[PDB]
Formats: structure tokens, sequence, C-alpha cells
């Protein structure tokens, strides 16, 4: 085993996230089996109770565990599927030792804080590093802890003291620290006295970094560098520098032009770790299509601009999976993203009497755009504008895709304008009126990867040929309301086809309208599933009839 | 006597000089005899040792205290006069208690820096507190110390103990602390941990915050203040912001807009300080003055272009005094003022073999110009160019002034040009020549402030009209080098008549050429003598007669 | 080259000489040429300004520099000659760089404390390690830096920065920290947390430590280190314990059954230095050496008291030298020490007529010694009193040892008793009475180690037997006052024969009295020469006449 912390901060907003996401990516070109564990400094047991307003949306895992965003990061960029264990939280790991307490494992001990929760800290990292999480159940060769919070406060503090007795119960050269930190710039110089007071308390709080990762503005200037490498003990090649670039994509490839695998190959004694040639020949092929897919964004320049369509669209984060799965499709059809920002409420005619101008620029970006997205949001509040941009995207033959509400707004209507029930309903929202033109019902939780079969005669789907005709697919769902059944045999009559269902039958999983370019519901997530080497196929194939050349996609699949 | 102490930062480059010098101005318009003292925690005994290149130009004092720029910010902004011991540094202090333990003082105890040295701090800040410095000797009503360094350093160390002791050896209520502070932007988001882990620091080398005075990149927010007050223990209403605005003379007004001659009257008690009316009405009539030239700068539009000739131009700070004398000139005629930087080796023609490019960009910014300054240079190596300069300006009209080395080559332009002595030279540049044209001589240095006595026949000299006609000028010389005595009869037959002399008689001082608008050469320093209200008369002089009405400016001069 | 450092501690009164002195011994037991450093953060150039009274005697080395105790630790147990530059000081350093800046050779740059005063400080270690000090001019293998003050002060700061600095500017492998700690005894427990927050202190200021040594009241528990080797990272062999044995000397063997050579000969690589067997067998020797006179303290029963008369007896450390020469004398001669404190001015007839009781102890201890030592005071104001306790020693046959000052009393004692003249005087004391009897005359300062020569016919004199009968002697000497010259041939006429004299002949530096057992003046300090395996010839003549065995002791330095 071995371990890669990421961690350390001036600020918390510096964005440690990408560097994690992205060290651990160019350890999975060495062919490394590599993991990934997020610290997060909340009292949340998991992210299911806080809203997607509250710091972005809210995530899901195989397990079902209503997640933190950075789990998703690691899981698409390094192909990996976690567990809600790989989300060490100050909740979780205090509910765990106190609900201890009254299990009495302790022998009535008393249980300070020092030696027996930063014992179950370093257990924990040790029972989730070997947890497996690539396709076959082989434990993980290198671990990458990301540290949220900062090394220098008071909800880290368990944290960075588990983690100092953590570089001895797990050996030096299994153990490595990377510090990112912060270097401002004012008047034109840069100001490495904010790193400085932060490569202090790391030592103080006893971990020993490795590399001092920069979030400048700049280029680190030959002089700066000297001057870190002279305050922190790091030798001058290790100061990395993590500037932006054209897309977040090409960091991994930025911290390699840095030399920092060639440095973790010697820090950690890599070359010591057995490795097959199925192992390593699949590493450097990954770093071929990682090369390739950013030669592929440095070149693309013909657009395709889709419209996401939902409440809140002013909080982009609460829809971080779903603009990071485009941005995949995108870059599989070489056709450069323009996202179309429409906030759906302003679609509804009663818009134009409290502002005309939402009305149009809403109306306007929805009119541009090449492809429509109904984004599975959260409440009920704007629904009337996502069953407009359903209606415009049915008659004026855009391509479309609706996700989990997305599917029920599609049905409502096509309900409502096709099936011509004006009165019909999201059972949803407009309950104790007990109406009986119900388009969904309740059926109290249901969450996780689950099971999706198609229907028999499901061959002609493109959504099918996305799937490579395989007759079960495996996503991950959240759905308390799903469409009422007892409406199903009369949107299979009218072209409407349920294309697939939950394995009892009785639960509507994905529609594809017949006679239409591209038009889907899908009532799971296709969103979380998706790897930058592997777009979600739904998501694949609302980017491809938004491109044209949605055949040639089938094809490059299919063969 | 009360102390403000202004300090801080996560950063050294955060700016407190303009905190210390516009508090100060704010509270001289209450009527108070302020102070100011520089601390530097730099080795030199006084900056006469370090070049202009190496952190700015070499200042001088009425002393002849070759000191740091800092100095000149305050006697600029608050009017005063300073000495050479209102300038503590690391360097001054421990030369002065290891010389006392050979002098043997401390009676042959150990001298430890705790106790013994802080209290020389403490002994020295109340020495120099009472020296006066306005135009009567009255010492001072308040004191602001300028903390150099930041308050969380190595060099900073027995200065954060000697103001910790001088909290209490000096009572509560007549001390009060400024913390400058870093709140950086990242991401759109404002970033107030680097200042909430000074503040920290700060409680902990044992000092008490008062005000919090960010150097934000913006307004702070409400949220941003008030999460600041309630980690650092003041009132959100004391979390100055000092941003940016459309010059430095403004930063006072913007502070008195955030309450803070209101809060230093109520946490100084400043109404128990005895004052006169002729303390107070000069103070409220000083800040009308001030609102007066501040709306004058806002809605001034009419430019003057001046060309400031010389050596090593990219480096500004190597003439900050020469800049900000031009800046009071120009609010003063109400142009609104360019400076045109001519490196004068361009000039050369020489260069014109080099790179074609400099020499015409350096000769259209001096022929672009509505005035022109040789503004007391350093070394020779630049010396051609600024002797063509002086040709240019003497032949083609244009408005000119020499300082210092600009008076020399004036003399040497003069000699080589209209008495037809080519081979004439600068006995400062070409010495073991020994040739007999010398326009210069060594006389081995000469600082200070020094008696300048007006020649006889002055009269018609609009440098004598300037200086009001008053017959004897006080103002601040540096130079080794002087005008050969005996080429001075040959220039005063040929219309080069020197207007000013030492009290000797045998050393000339200022030159005027007779028949040209305004051409003048002074060999003392006139930058360092300005004020914010009074800007320097040869200045005022060549900032007039770039903007014509230079008899209109010899009226409210003489009125 | 490599380094040791000790440093460290919670408090400053720890005693960290004793594990300096004795880390550095272990390593010469090894044949390595030892030398070592003391640091002291008092601004203080060097001990000459500062009186015995504070903080303990006014050493003297070679050069005469007049320096900190701590050096004379050093050479007494590691046998090596000091220079005043191995006392590295606050006050010294400071004055070096500053006086440097006069000089200008910072080519006019800013001179701040990071940099360049803490390389100046790197500079010299690196110089003064090179610097001979065994008795041949080869330099050293191992330096023992010892850190005073504490780690995490400010008159520590620029210490601890040049030596984090000097942890890399020479490599680690040639540098290793020993950190000198507090563990409390409170209600029987050992609290190690006064401990764990000079180890977060530490690595903050940036050093890393190798050992920890404790100064607890106890041996320390099993479950104390493992709990101190969890919050440091050694591992729980390193953490030594320096707790009190039956005398300092026994020190050195207790590290030795702690591994702590075993350990720093792992941590250095010290088995790669070149050592001769020369080296080797002399290393081994020692050690033998050292378990001899550590085996003879212990069991060494027969008591020898030895009366040290003169002023400030209650201040023991204004006498530390001293106490320790008489330590080697009393383990090379086999017998227990016990020193009696005579204060002096009790002894004189006046102090019957204040305190009888002081008139009474004091004549009481003087006359229960074995053998007497004026101990060369300093001021004159006990006088009096030497003189009394010089009469006793010559009348009553004691052994007696007069040390610079001793020898001017036993001089003054003869005079007004053998030679007859009562109203002759220390002209040191009764000088403007202009008298013709003066004992004395100031010849205005003489320091260092000097040649003394014997006098012809000193072939009797048992000084002459104890100095090996060689015919010079180099000896650390201070005086201003000496013998008048013009006494000697009546003194020499009387049996008062001046054994030896300076090469020009006219100044006095040894005399033994005709036909006593042992009684002799030394103008010199025999203190300052004695080493722990090597008691200085008159100190080891003193306690062998009182011991009885004088003559056993003159073969077992003959042979
Ligand atoms: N490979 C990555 C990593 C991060 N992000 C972006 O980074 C965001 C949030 O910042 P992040 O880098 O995850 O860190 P912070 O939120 O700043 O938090 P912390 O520094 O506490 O880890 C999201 O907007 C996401 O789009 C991204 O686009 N690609
Ligand atoms: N740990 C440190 C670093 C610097 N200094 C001193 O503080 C002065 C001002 O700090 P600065 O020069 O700004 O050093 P930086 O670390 O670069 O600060 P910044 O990155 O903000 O520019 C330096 O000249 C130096 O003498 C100090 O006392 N302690
Ligand atoms: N009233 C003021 C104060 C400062 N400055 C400008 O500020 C400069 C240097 O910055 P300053 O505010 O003096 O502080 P720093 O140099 O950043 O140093 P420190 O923060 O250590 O005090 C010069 O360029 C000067 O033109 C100014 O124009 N007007
Ligand atoms: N002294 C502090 C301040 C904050 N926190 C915790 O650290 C988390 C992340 O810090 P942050 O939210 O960024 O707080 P700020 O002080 O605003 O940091 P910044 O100014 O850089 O945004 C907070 O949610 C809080 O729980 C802490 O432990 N100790
Ligand atoms: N080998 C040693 C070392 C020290 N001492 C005794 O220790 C004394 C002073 O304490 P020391 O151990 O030298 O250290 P401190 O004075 O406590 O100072 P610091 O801890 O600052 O080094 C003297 O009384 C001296 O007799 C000794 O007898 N033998
Ligand atoms: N660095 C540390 C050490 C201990 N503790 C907590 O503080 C409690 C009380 O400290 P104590 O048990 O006394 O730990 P020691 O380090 O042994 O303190 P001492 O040596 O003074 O006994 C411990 O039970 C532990 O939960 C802590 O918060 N931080
Ligand atoms: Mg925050
Ligand atoms: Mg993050
Ligand atoms: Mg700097
Ligand atoms: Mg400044
Ligand atoms: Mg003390
Ligand atoms: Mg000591």
């Amino acid at each position: 085993m071995k371990y890669v912390v990421v961690s350390g901060g001036v600020i918390s907003g510096i964005g440690k996230g990408v560097l994690a996401s992205s060290t651990g990516m160019l350890l999975k070109t060495l062919g490394l089996k590599v993991t990934s564990i997020k610290i997060d400094p909340y009292m949340n047991i998991d992210a299911g109770t806080m809203s997607p307003l509250e710091h972005g949306e809210c995530f899901v895992l195989d397990d079902g565990g209503e997640t933190d965003l950075d789990l998703g990061n690691y899981e698409r960029y390094l192909g990996i599927t976690l567990s809600r264990d790989h989300n060490i939280t100050t909740g979780k790991i205090y509910s765990h030792v106190i609900s201890r307490e009254r299990r009495g494992d302790y022998l009535g001990k008393t249980v300070q804080i020092v030696p027996h929760l930063t014992n179950a800290i370093q257990d924990w990292i040790q029972r989730v590093s070997k947890i497996p999480v690539d396709d076959t159940g082989l434990e993980p060769d290198v671990c990458i802890i990301e540290l949220g919070g900062t090394v220098g406060d008071i909800e880290s503090a368990p944290f960075v003291e588990a983690l100092r007795q953590f570089q001895f119960e797990v050996g030096r050269e299994n153990f490595a620290l990377i510090h990112v930190s912060l270097v401002p710039v004012i008047h034109g110089e840069q100001k490495t006295k904010p790193t400085q007071a932060a490569i202090k308390d790391l030592r103080s709080l006893g971990l020993i970094p490795d590399m001092i990762a920069c979030r400048c503005s700049e280029e680190l200037n030959r002089s700066t560098i000297d001057k870190i490498a002279m305050f922190c003990h790091v030798g001058p090649e290790q100061v990395v520098n993590v500037h932006d670039v054209n897309s977040t994509y090409h960091v991994p490839l930025l911290l390699l032009k840095q030399h920092m695998i060639d440095y973790l190959h010697s820090r950690l004694k890599l070359g010591e770790v057995p490795l097959t040639l199925e192992d390593k020949e699949r590493g450097s092929q990954l770093l071929t299509n990682w090369e390739n897919m950013t030669k592929n964004l440095d070149d693309s320049d013909d657009v395709v601009k889709i419209a996401l369509v939902g409440k809140y669209t002013n909080l982009k984060d609460s829809y971080l999976s779903v603009t990071k799965s485009l941005e995949h499709a995108s870059m599989k059809c070489r056709r450069q993203l323009e996202i179309l920002w429409v906030e759906a409420s302003n679609l509804e005619p009663e818009t134009q009497e409290v502002d005309k101008n939402k009305f149009h620029d809403s109306w306007n970006k929805l009119s541009s755009a090449d492809g429509i997205l109904v984004p599975g949001g959260f409440g009920t509040r704007g629904i009337e504008g996502m069953i407009l941009a359903a209606k415009w995207a049915r008659e004026s033959g855009v391509p479309f895709l609706g996700v989990c509400l997305g599917l029920q707004v599609a049905a409502i209507e096509f309900a409502r304008n096709v099936i011509g029930r004006p009165n019909s309903s999201s059972t949803e929202f407009l309950d104790e009126t007990l109406l009986a033109p119900e388009d969904q019902v309740v059926i109290t939780m249901r969450l996780g990867l689950r099971p999706t079969i198609f229907q028999p005669n499901s061959e002609w789907s493109n959504i099918r040929k996305l799937y490579g005709e395989v007759n079960e697919v495996h996503e991950r769902h959240r759905h308390r309301y799903e469409i009422n059944p007892k409406i199903v045999n009369d949107m299979e009559s009218r072209g409407f086809i349920f294309v697939g269902k939950d394995e009892t039958g009785q639960r509507c999983e994905i529609f594809e309208l017949k006679g239409h370019p591209y038009y889907v519901g899908t009532q799971y997530h296709p969103e979380y599933t998706s790897k930058v080497l592997e777009p979600s196929r739904p998501f694949w194939g609302l980017v491809a009839a938004a491109s044209g050349t949605l055949g040639e996609v089938i094809k490059d699949i299919n063969l």
C-alpha cells in the first residue's frame, strides 16, 4: 500500500480537488490500481440532508450514499467506483466513535480524542483504501487522500493529528504529502509569505511536506521558486505551479511537464509495486487517450449549443455532474460546447407580465439551442417552463434529453399536448386536489445503482443503439415519484414507447418518442456514471444529435 | 501624548505607508500637532549606503540624514520637518545598545534583548515623539508609528515586544493599533483567512488591534466585514476598506467617509487634548484645502506633458520625490499630469547604431513634451543624453528645470554649445585626463538644509519671482561636485546668470538663462521640501510654464 | 565535517551545558577530533564588561578573550583549547554585520536579517568549526553547537532560522539536533505537555529533533517514553533521560548506557570519517581513563577539607573554575572533597563588634581546613580577611595556594608580618595616600596565555617538581596590578623565593616559601587550564599536600 495526501492551503477556496483528481490520474498512467478518499471537516453524516443551493448538487454512489461533490471528480477522472465510506467526515467519525462508546468497545476507558479517535481515523483510512474500486476485485496500489478544510484550523484538528501518527503507523516511503498553497500577486510582485505561514503551521501540526503546489495568478518566477525552496525544505524542482489552462482536463499534463510522476515514482519507490503488462500497457494506453482527447480539445472549433432548462441556474454547482457529462460528450463528438442557461420560470407566459426582457432572453436562448436538456431538477416551482421547453423540443424536432424530473415533465407535456388532458398534473406538486389524471405516483425513496431491462420490441430505439444493444443497463437512481404506470398503455399506443423498465416490469425507466431525431427520457440519473474517456450514453446521444452525425457515433460505439 | 501604531500585514508589500501618511493627515484636520516615526526592520544605519536601484531613491533631511523613503511621505502629507532619529532601524537600535555596552552604562549586567533593548526602543520612541516638527518649537500632540516589516516575523521581533510593553508604559487610551491586512479574492469570493491568521499572531505577540484596514481588490461585502468582526474583536464599523481611488491624495477622504476621525477622537479621547482656535481653525481650514485640491483633481482635464530625462527610468521609485513634486505642482496649476520617461542614453546618436526604435521613441517623447526636467541623476553613464535634452531645451525654447546634476549638465551644454569649448567636461566623469576646460570640481560631501542667498541684480529672474522675491532660500542639498567657479564670469557675460549662491559667494546654487520663457538650474534638490499644499517653487515654475499662465502663478504667489 | 546542535528547553535554566559538554566527550571516545561552539543570545560582545556577581565568573582564553562560562566546561571535558570566536553572541554577530554595512560589503543592498545576517551566522559556524583546537593543527571531525536561550524566543530568533538553513547548507546526515526538554512531576504523575509544546515550536521554527533529552526529577516511565515517542517522531530508544547522579563526571557514562554513541554513530554515519589507530586507540584509552576516574569517585571516602577564602562566597558561580579544578585535583589524589566557604570579611577582628557568630564560624571553618586557597578575588573590600588567612597558613604550617590576588595578599602578609612594615599596602586599594611601602604597582591590562620562565636556582621548589621540572610554563593571566619588583631582593633574602618570572625578568609570577610543607603564590590563574584528566599542577599540589602523600604525587608526575 502507498498514500499521497493532498492538503494545506492558506485559504479553503484554493482548489485542492483538481490537484487530487489529477495526481491520481497521473499515477493511473503508471498502470497502478489507484483509489481515493475525501476528508470533509463538516459535521454532516452524508450530503442527503443539505439542499443543492448550499454548496452544490446532491451526488449519488452505487450504495445509494448521497455524498460530497468531490467523490464525483475522482470517479470521473480515475474511472473508479466509490462507496459511501470513502467520504470521511467529522460527522461520521465522531458519530462512529461516540456510538461505539454506548456499545462499550473501549472497555470502559476514557475515550480521549487523542489516542482513541485519531486511532479510529487511522483504522478507517486503512480499511477504506483496501476496498476494491475497479472492474475486478483487486485491492488498490496507491490511495490519494484529499484533506478538506485547511491544515491550521479547528475542524481539521483530529485529522492532522491522525495523519501525523499515520506518517509512521504506515512507514515513510509509503506516505507523501502534497501541500497546496497561496502565492498572492500585489503591485506586480509575487508574495510567498501566506505560503511560508502555512509551512510553519504544517511542521508545527507535525506532517512534513513533499510538494508545494502554488495557486498563483501567473507562472512562478525562478527567484520565487528559489525562495519557497529556501523557506520550505523541498528542492526547487518540486515547487509545482498549477496555473489556469484552456480546460481542467489539461491539468494532469501540466503536472506531467512539471516532473510530478518522475518525482512520485522516486519518493514512493513505485518501481517496487508489482505490475503486470496488462496493468502497465493499460496505463500507457490511457495516457495516449488523455493526450488524444486534450489534443482534440486544442483544435475543436465547431460549436454545439445545449440548452440546460431548469431552476437555480445561477447556482451552476447545483448541476456540476450535468455540466461535466456534457463536456465528456462534447470532446467525444469533437464539437466545442456552449451550454445555454435557461432559468425555466422565465419561459412561463406570466413572466411577460413581470419582465418582458426575461421572457425574450430565455425563449431566445432556448430557440438558439442545437439541443435541449431537462436536467433532473429539485422542488417543483419552475415546472411550467420545463413543460414548455418539452413542448418546443417535441414539435420543433430539436434533440432532447429528460433526466429524472425531465422524463416526468416529458410525460406531463405529452399528456397535456398530445393525449389531450390539459388538467393532467405532477402528483409531485398538485397532490391534495385528488384529481384522476395523475401522471406520477409516490412509490418513500429509491437510491443507488439499479438494473434497467429493455422492453422486448426496443430494437429500433436510438437509446438502445447507444447502450450497445445490451439487454440490461446499470445506472444510478434517485426518485420518490415515478410515472403512473396506468397511463403507459396509452403512451405505448401514441408512439411514446417505454424502451426500458425495472426488473418487476411495473416501473418505467426509459422512453424514446417514435419518429423524432433524438427525444429521450431517462428516470435514472445518467450524469454520475460518465467518465472522462467514457461519456454517459444518453448524454453522448444528445451532444451527437445536436452536432449532427448521430449515426457515425452509433458506429463508433458498436464497432 | 498619544500614539497610533500602523502595523500588521499577511504580506510586507501591502502598502501601510499610505494608511500611516493618511491617518496622520486626518488627525491634523482636528488641529493636533501631529508627528510620525518610521520603524524599518533592515540592518542599515541609514540609507546613504544603499544605491537608488535597491528599493528606491536616497532621501535627504534637514540634518543631512540620508533616509528611508517613507519619511518623505509623512513630510509631504503632514507639512512636518523630520530628523534622522525619526527613522528607527534594527541597524540603529542594535548599534546604539551594543555601542552603549562598550561605554558600560548597564553597570556590567547582562544586556538581554528582552528587558534592556526593548527598554531602549520604548525610550527612543518617547524621546523622538517629543522633538518639535512644525514651524514653532511646540511638542507633538499625537505620534503615528509605522511598524515596517510585518507583525509575525524575526526582523520584527524586538519591536513587537517593545510595543507590547509600550501599550502599558504609556497607558491604554494614549495608544491605539491599526492592523493593515490582506483579504484575497479567488473565483469571485472574498477570502478573510490570511487576515484571521495575522489576528491570531497579533494577539499572540501581545498587541491588541483597534482597526482592521483591509487591502482587498474590491469593496468589502457586508457579510465579509461581519465575519472579520466575529473573528477579530473589533465592531463592524471599524473594519475600514482602503481600496484604490483616482489618486492617492483621495485616500484620507475615504477614511473620513469611513468614520476614522470619529473613531480615533473617541478611542484616544482627543477632546481632552488642549487646543487653541489657532490650532482648530488651521485644522478645519487645512481640511477645506484638501477637499478643494481633491475636487480640482476630480475635474482637471487639460494635460501637461513633462519629460523626465535620466538613467534607470524603469526604476520609477529611484525618482519617487521628483514624481510627487510634479504632482503637487500639477494640481496647483489645475492641469492633469503626464510624465514622459526618457531613458537618457537612448537620445545619444550611438543608439541609432544599436536600435533605431529606442532612438526615435526617446526623441519622440522629448519632442512631445510641454516641459523638460533633468532630475538629479546618479553615476555618469547617461550624461550625453542629458546634455542633448539640455541643448534641445535651450534652442527649442521648451521650459526646463535642471535639479542637482541637471544644473551641471546645463553648464556643460552651455559651455560646449554657446561658449564653444567642445572638449569641456564633467570633472565628475572625465577626471584623470587632467584637461583645462573643467565645468565642475570636487569640493568630500555637503548635505542637509542649507542657506542660498540671491546675487544682487536678480530682480528680473522668474525663479526669484517664484520664491516670493525673498533674499534667502532654505532648501536641502546633496553634491560632491559643484560648478567650477572660474567659468562663472564668462557665463555671467553670456546671459547665463547665477541668480543664487552660497553665503561665502564662492559656490553657485541657482542659475536662470536670460531671454527664455523658463530655463532654470538648481544645484540643491527642490523635490524634498514640496508639501501637498505648498509645491516646491522651481517645480511649480516648471509645471506652470509648461501649462502656460506662468504670469498668473506669479500673482497667486506674490498676492 | 559533522555538527550536533544541543538545543531546546521549555525553560532556560534546564541545564543544556552538561549534555553539550558530555555529548562531545562521548564522541571523543570514538577518537574523533571534536570541537564545540557556544551560542549566547545576550547582547554582550564578550564577558569582560559584566561583573562576576552577574551570572558567574569572568573566564579567560589563550587569546585573552574574557568569555562565557560555558566555553570552560567544554575545554575541561574535551581537553580542547578554544578561541574568542567560539562564543557566538547576539552582540557579536549584530556588531559584525552592522560594522560590515559601514564598510559597504553588501554592495549597497538592503541588509535584511533574513538572507544576509542568517547567512553571516552560517558562515561564522563554518569558519569556526575549521579552526584547530587539539595539540596539533588538524581541523575538527565533529562540532557540538550549544544553542543558548530557548528554541521559541525573540533573542533566539535569528539563530533558529540560521540553523534551519544550516540543516541544508550543510547536508542532513552531516547535522543532528538534540532537544533538551522539561517533563515536570506533579501529584506523582510525569507531565510530558511542556515537552510536547516545545516540539510543536521546534517543527514550526523549522529544525527537526533527533533526541529528546528530558530533565525529569525521576527515571522516565516506559509509558512516558512511549507517549513522548508518539507526539515527537523519535523512536523510544532515543528519548534519553539525564537525571542526577553522584557527580557530573558520571553523566557521559549514563548517556553511554542509553546508547547515545551507538545512535550518533548511525545518525551521522561516523564510520565514514577517516581515523588512524593513533586517533582510535587514544579514543578507547580516554574512555578507560573516564571509567577509571568515575570508579575512583564511586569508592573514594577519605575526605580533604580545603578552605576557599574570599568575598561573595554565596555566589559560588563567581568561582566555578576554582571549584572545578579542586574537583579534578581531588579525584587524582583519590580523596573526596569538601570545600569550606570562608567569607573573608568575617575573619577581620571588627566582625567581632558586629556579629560574633560570623567571627567564630569563619575562623572555625579556616581552622578545620586541611589546606587553604586564596582564589583570585575581585575588588578589594575583603582583603584584610585574606591577609589573616595567609598569616594563619604561614605560621600554622597549613598547605596554601594564592591565585592572582592570592599571591599579592601573600606578599602583603609577608611584608607586614615577617619583614616588619605594618603600614605596607595594596597599591590596588590604598593608592592616593602615596606611601613608600607599596607591595604592588599598576603595569593598563595583561591577558591570555603567557610564558612563565623558572628563575635559575629553583630546583628544590615543590611547584617546579609539580610542573615536571620543565624550564617554561604556559598558563592564562589576568592582572592590572603586579608585585612591586623593588621589594623582591628583600623577599629573596628572607626565604620568599620567586620561583618563576616573565621572559623580561622584570615581572614576578610564581613564589614558593622555603621551609614550609606547601606554600605557593601563582599570579597567573591556574584554574582555567585544568582538564578532567590533567588537573592544574598548583591545584594538584594543594589537594595532594592537604591529603598527605605530596611526595607520591611528585612520582606519579615525573615517572
Ligand atoms: N478537475 C476539476 C476539479 C475542480 N473543478 C471545478 O472546481 C470547483 C470547486 O473548486 P474545487 O477545485 O473543487 O475546490 P474548492 O471548491 O475551492 O474547495 P477546496 O479548496 O476546499 O477543496 C467546481 O466549480 C468544478 O467545476 C473542475 O472543473 N475540474
Ligand atoms: N520569515 C521571514 C521572512 C522575511 N523576513 C524579513 O521580512 C522582510 C520583509 O519580508 P519580505 O521581504 O516581504 O519577504 P517575503 O517572504 O517575500 O514576503 P512576501 O512574499 O509577502 O513578499 C524581509 O526583507 C526579511 O528581512 C522575516 O523577518 N521573516
Ligand atoms: N501616500 C502614498 C503612499 C504610498 N505611495 C506609493 O506607494 C509606494 C510603495 O508602497 P507603500 O504604500 O509605500 O508600501 P510598500 O512599499 O508596499 O511597503 P510596506 O508595505 O512594507 O510599508 C510608492 O510607489 C509610492 O508611489 C503613494 O503614491 N502615496
Ligand atoms: N478559524 C477557523 C475558521 C473556519 N474554520 C472551518 O473551516 C471551514 C473552511 O474555512 P472557510 O469556510 O473557508 O472560512 P474562512 O475563514 O472564510 O476562509 P476564507 O476566508 O479563506 O474563505 C469553515 O466552514 C469552518 O468550519 C475553522 O476550522 N477555523
Ligand atoms: N558538566 C557540567 C555542566 C554544568 N555544571 C553546573 O551547571 C551550572 C549551570 O547550569 P548549566 O548546566 O551550565 O546550565 P544553565 O546555567 O541552567 O543554563 P542553560 O540551561 O541556559 O544552558 C554550574 O553551576 C555548574 O557547576 C557542572 O557542574 N558540570
Ligand atoms: N496534544 C494533545 C494532547 C492531549 N490532548 C487531550 O488532552 C487531555 C488531557 O491532556 P493529558 O491527558 O494531560 O495529556 P498529556 O500530554 O500527558 O499532559 P501531561 O503530560 O501534562 O499529563 C488528553 O486526555 C487528551 O484527550 C489534546 O487535546 N492534545
Ligand atoms: Mg469560507
Ligand atoms: Mg473542493
Ligand atoms: Mg519580499
Ligand atoms: Mg512602505
Ligand atoms: Mg530567567
Ligand atoms: Mg548553561
